[PDB]
C-alpha cells in the first residue's frame, strides 16, 4: 500500500487510553502482581518451571472508531503505574540485618513496551534448550541446541495474555515494520530499580519517513513487561513482582493506496 | 475554557516562593523528619504498619493575588534544602566497620514534585491488599486483590497533608491535565543518595501547545516528597529521614472564555 | 580511491539483513552460547587455555550483488543484541544468591563489540599475559615477547575466520581500519550487571566526515561481533561465559569511483 | 536598573586563585584531612570535635576599583587540584584483604562551589537539633526539632573561613539571586569519587536575562567545599579527606543605575 | 603571539600518528604494564614506595616538519585504549571469587588522562601524604611540607621525561597551560569495573572558545598520557596496577603568527 495525505478537521484525531496489568504467574487467589516462588532444579537438564512461575508478555487489542483510511499512531506517553509499592518494606519480608528494615523489591528486571497497527512479532531464544516449558504456556516448539543463541524456526505473534513467557521471547528484528517497541533488561540479583514517572514526556512514533504504525482492522496493538525484580520472603523464597503499564497513544487519519 | 492571550504589562506577572516539609512519622518530640523505626510484620497477611512509620506525601495550597483571567504556572526552580545534613555520622549510629563512621543515610528513596492549579490527583495501588492501613491516614479503601496492580476504585485528590502514604498512593496519569509532575523512585537497601543543588535550573510548565497550569480559584497546588533513604540506628533499627523541598514558580496572567 | 557520485534510481539501493551467532566455545553438544568452565593457572608461565573456554570474535563475510567501476557503499545499520530476556531463567541448576532464594543470574565481564565495513576487520594483538599459550584451532599473537602485554607491532591480523580468533588477545587495530567502522564496550568485574537495551527505531550512519560510508571490495559485505554478557554460575561455583546473537540490517547505495 | 556592557579593551578582567579545603586538620601532619571520626551513643549527647568538622571555604576577592560601574562575572572555570592523591593506597592504610593494598579514600563526598558578587547566603539546616557545635564554629543557634526539617531563623553570611560547618549549613535557595551555586552530596559509605579535570571547560554565569553577578563594593566571593570521600586507617578510623579547588573568573564592565 | 590566518593549499596540513606504552613499573622482565605488587607503609612517616611499584606519566615529544613566522596548530584528536579485551583473561593466577570460579578481574581504582599540547604540560606537585619519600630515579616535589597536601605553589614542573613523574604525586595544573588541551578521569573505589570505550568514529576538536587550538613551538608536539585501567589481584591477594597503551591520532595545519 503506498501511503498517501493526512486527513485533518476536528474529526480526525483519535485518542487510546488505557492501562495493561502485568502477569507474573498469580499463584494463587491473593498474589495478582507475584509469581509463584523461585525453585532451582537439581540438574541443567531437568529444568522444567511451573506456569505460576513464569512471567509473561501482556498484550491488549483495542478496537478504534470504525473507519481506505488507516489511524496512524503517532505519539505515545507511558508510565509505570504504582512505583511507590515498592516503599512496603515492612510485609514480611527478609531483614537486611538483625533489627532492619526489610529487603525491598530488587534484581533482575525487564521494562518493556510497543505500540503496533498489528500483534508484536517474537522470535523464541532459549537460556537452555532442555528446559521443559509447562502446558498452558506458548513457547518454542522442537527447540535445539540452536535454539540457545538463534533458531529461525521459532516465529509466533504476540496474540494470547498469559502465555507467551518473557524468558523464551523476544521482539523479531526481522520483522515488526508496523511496530515500535522498546525494552531494558537490567540483570543482576541486587541491582536497585530506578523508576521514574512525569506527565511531560512523549515518544514520537514516526518512522524516518513521517509514517508511524498503520492499524490494520482499525485495531491497536499494545504489548508491555514490567518486571520490577524480586520480593524476599523472610524465609529467603523469591518471588517476581510487576506493576501495571499506563499507554495514551494519539492517532489520526491516514489515506493509504 | 477556551484559553486565548497573554495579558503583559506590569501588573501581569508574580511570582510563589516558598518550602515545603517533610512528612515522615515524627514519632516524638525530638524526631521532626524521621519515621518510627520499620518493624516487619510476622506474616504477609498480617501486615498492619503504625501511622508514625509511614511516609506521607507533602501538600501547599499557595493562595494568589485575586483575579475571565487566570494565573498561569510557566517555570519552577526547585531544590532539596539541607542536603548537607547526610554528613553526620558521627551520632546514634552503627559504625560500617570496627572503629569506623556510622552508616550513613542510605537505601531507597523517593523524590518527587509537582505544581498544579488544583489538587494533585491520585491512584492507589498496593504492595500487600492485605495491608492494614492505620487510623488517621486516608488510604484504598474495599482493597482486593486487584489492587496490588490496578483498581479503578481507588481515586482520591492530595488535599490533606500528613495523610496520605507514599507508598500507596501515585499520581494518576489518566488525570492531571492541569498539573505537572516529576518523581523517581530509587530502591534496594544500599543505594546512595545522589542529591544536586544550584540556582540556575529552571523546569518550563508549559505543555506542548504553550499553556501552563491554570489556576483555578486563583490557587497553586505544590506536591512533594523527599524521602532520602533509611537512617540506621546502633541497633540496627531503620528510620526514614526525609528533607524539605524550596519552590518558585512563575506565572502570568491569562485571558480564558 | 577517488570517490565520485552516488548513482540514483530505483536500482541503485540494497539491504543486507542477517544475524551473527555467538562464538563462546561450544564445549559440547548441548552447550551452544556457553564456553567450556573457567580454570585458573597457578603461575603466569602455566597459563594454557583450552580452545572450548575461549570466546572468540564471530564474522560474516556477505556477498552483495555482482557490479560491473561502481562499490557498494554501507550508509546505516541497525543493530540489536536477540534474546536478552533468556537472562530472566534464575531457575536452571544455578547458584542459589541465598538459602531457599533464586540462582544467581548471568553477570560480570562483558565485551559489546560490532563492526560493518567493506572488507576484513583490522586487528593489532595484544595479552595480559605474553606467556599464556593459545591453543591449536586458534589463530593468535605469533612469537610474543614481554612487549606483547602494551604494544608489540608484529601482531597483525585479519579477522578473516569465525571461531578462530579469541577475544581475549586481539582489537581492532586504530592504526587501520580506514574502510570499516566499528564500536565496543568492556565493562569489567565479576558482579556487573548486564544492561541490555533493545528497540527497533534507532540508526546508526556509518558515513565518515566527509559524507563516505565502507566501499565494499570485491562486492562483499563484512559484518563482526563479540556479544560476551556475562558468566554463568553453575550449583557448584564453576562459570561459563555466557553469549547471544547480534542482528544487523545494513542499507547501502551504489556509488562510483576512480 | 542594569543598563549598557562597557567595551574596549579595558572592559574586562580576570581572576585566578584556589581555595584550600577546610577538613579540621588535627595536627602540624595533616592539612587536608579531618580528625578521625567518632560516633556519639544519643542524639542528646552528640558534641563533634570542632576538628572533625569539615567546613566551608569562602575567598573575598578585590577587584580593580570602579567609582555608576560594576564588575559582573560572565564566565567560571573550576577544577579539583590533586585528583591523583588518592592512587596513594600504600600508606598507613586498611588492606581490603589479605596481602592486598589499602582501601582507598571513599563514602560520602560534598562537591560545591559558587562565584556571586557578594557572600553567600546561608540557610541553617540541622540533622539532629540536640548537636552541640563547638567553640569556634559558627553554627545554627536556638536549634529546636523543627531545625531539622527548616526553621527560617537560621540564616547567615558566609563570611568567615574555617568556620562554618558543612553539616548545618547550605546555600539559603530562597535568597543568592546575585550567586550561581552548584553542589553534589554522594552518600553511602562505600561510593567511589569519580573526578574529571580537563582545561576545555567553561560555566557561564549569565542569568535567563543575560545578567551575571554584580560585585558590589568591586569584591567577588569565591566558595567551594570538596569533601573526596574518607580515609580508613590501619585500624579502621576514617577521617575526612579534601582537596583544593581552582578557579578562573572573567569579568565585564557593566553600567548600572 | 597575535595568532593570524590559517594556510591553505596541499602542504598545509599534516598528521601524526602513534602510540603511548603505559609505565606501570616493570618489576621484572615478565610485568611489562603491571606495577610490583603494592605493600602498605605501617605509618604516615615511613611510607617509602619503591620505584617499580609507582605508575608514572607517559609522554612523547613528537617533531614536526620544520617550518622556519609559521606554527602547527593542532585542530583534531582521535583516541583508544589498546588491548581492552586483555581483560577478559580471567584464567591467568588470579585469585577465584569465590570456590569453583573464575578470576576476579582488573578492577579498582583508575586513572584515564590524554592531553595534546604545543609545549610539555606543565604540572602541579600534590601529596596525600607529605612524608612520604619518593625514591631514587623519579622526579617527585621536592621540599614538601604539610601544606603540600592541599597546594604548595612551590611544586612546578614540566613533564619532560618519560618514566619518571609518578602519578600520584603531580597533576595538570590548571593555572597554567593555556597551550595545551588535557583530559582526565580518576575513579576510585577498590571495586569499581572497568569500563572501556573503542570505536574508531569518534574525534575531539581542540580548538579553543577563539577558533585557535595548541601551537606547536619549536615544532614539537606532545603528546601526554594515563592509562591505569585498575589492580590485578594474584592468586594470594596482592594487587598490582595494570594499564594499557593509548593511541593518538592528531591533524595539524599551518597558522601564521606575530
Ligand atoms: C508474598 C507471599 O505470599 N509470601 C509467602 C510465600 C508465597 O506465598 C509462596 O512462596 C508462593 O510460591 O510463601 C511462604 O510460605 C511457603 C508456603 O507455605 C513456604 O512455607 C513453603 O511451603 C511449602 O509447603 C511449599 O510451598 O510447598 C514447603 C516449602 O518448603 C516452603 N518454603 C520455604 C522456603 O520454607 C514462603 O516463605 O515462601 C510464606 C510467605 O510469606
Ligand atoms: C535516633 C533515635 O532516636 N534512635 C533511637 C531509636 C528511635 O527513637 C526509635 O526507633 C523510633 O521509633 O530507638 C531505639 O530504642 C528503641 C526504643 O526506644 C528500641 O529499644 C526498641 O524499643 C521498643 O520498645 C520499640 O518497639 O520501640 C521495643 C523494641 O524491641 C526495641 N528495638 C530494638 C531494636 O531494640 C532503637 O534502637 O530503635 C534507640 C535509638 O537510640
Ligand atoms: C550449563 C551446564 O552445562 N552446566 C554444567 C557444567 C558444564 O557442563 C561444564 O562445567 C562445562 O565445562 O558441568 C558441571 O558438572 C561438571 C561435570 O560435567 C563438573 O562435575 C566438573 O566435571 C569435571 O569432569 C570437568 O572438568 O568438567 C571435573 C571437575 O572437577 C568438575 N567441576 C566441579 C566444579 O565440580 C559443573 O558444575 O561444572 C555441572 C553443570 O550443571
Ligand atoms: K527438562
Ligand atoms: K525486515
Ligand atoms: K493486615
Ligand atoms: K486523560
Ligand atoms: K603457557
Ligand atoms: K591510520
Ligand atoms: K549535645
Ligand atoms: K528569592
Ligand atoms: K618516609
Ligand atoms: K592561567
Amino acid at each position: 500500500v503506498e501511503v498517501l495525505e493526512v486527513k485533518t478537521g476536528v474529526d480526525s484525531i483519535t485518542e487510546v487510553e488505557c492501562f495493561l496489568t502485568p502477569e507474573m504467574g498469580d499463584p494463587d487467589e491473593h498474589l495478582r502482581g507475584f509469581s509463584k516462588s523461585i525453585s532451582i532444579s537439581d540438574t541443567f537438564e531437568s529444568d522444567s518451571p511451573n506456569k505460576d512461575m513464569l512471567p509473561c508478555y501482556s498484550v491488549a487489542r483495542i478496537p478504534l472508531p470504525n473507519l481506505i483510511l488507516m489511524w496512524e499512531a503517532v505519539t505515545l506517553k507511558t508510565e509505570v503505574i504504582g512505583v511507590t509499592t515498592l516503599m512496603n518494606v515492612h510485609s514480611n519480608g527478609q531483614a537486611t540485618h538483625d533489627n532492619g528494615a526489610a529487603k525491598p523489591v530488587q534484581g533482575t528486571s525487564f521494562h518493556f513496551f510497543s505500540v503496533g497497527g498489528e500483534a508484536l512479532e517474537l522470535q523464541g531464544v532459549v537460556f537452555n534448550y532442555r528446559t521443559t516449558y509447562p502446558d498452558g504456556t506458548i513457547f518454542p516448539k522442537n527447540a535445539t541446541v540452536q535454539s540457545q543463541v538463534m533458531n529461525t524456526e521459532h516465529k509466533a505473534y504476540l496474540d494470547k495474555n498469559k502465555a507467551y513467557p518473557v524468558e523464551c521471547w523476544v521482539p523479531d528484528p526481522t520483522r515488526n515494520e508496523n511496530t515500535r517497541y522498546f525494552g531494558t533488561l537490567t540483570g543482576g540479583e541486587n541491582v536497585p530499580p530506578v523508576l521514574h514517572i512525569t506527565n511531560t514526556a512523549t515518544t514520537v512514533l514516526l518512522d524516518e519517513f513521517g509514517v508511524g504504525p498503520l492499524c490494520k482492522g482499525d485495531n491497536l496493538y499494545l504489548s508491555a513487561v514490567d518486571v520490577c525484580g524480586m520480593f524476599t520472603n523472610r524465609s529467603g523464597s523469591q518471588q517476581w513482582r510487576g506493576l501495571s503499564r499506563y499507554f495514551k497513544v494519539q492517532l489520526r487519519k491516514r489515506r493509504v493506496k
